[PDB]
Parts: C-alpha cells; sequence; structure tokens
C-alpha cells in the first residue's frame, strides 16, 4: 500500500502524497 510497511503514528494510507485512493474512490 504506502502506510503498509511503514509507521504509522500520523501516517495513513491517505496522508500520503500521491495516496491510496480508498481515501477518496
Amino acid at each position: 500500500g504506502c502506510c503498509g510497511s511503514y509507521p504509522n503514528a500520523a501516517c495513513h494510507p491517505c496522508s500520503c502524497k500521491d495516496r491510496p485512493s480508498y481515501c477518496g474512490q
């Protein structure tokens, strides 16, 4: 994914720059 295999304190598949687009569609 993107937060997949990374820290998660703030990080989500969404806060990423070009994120896993499930946090939209």
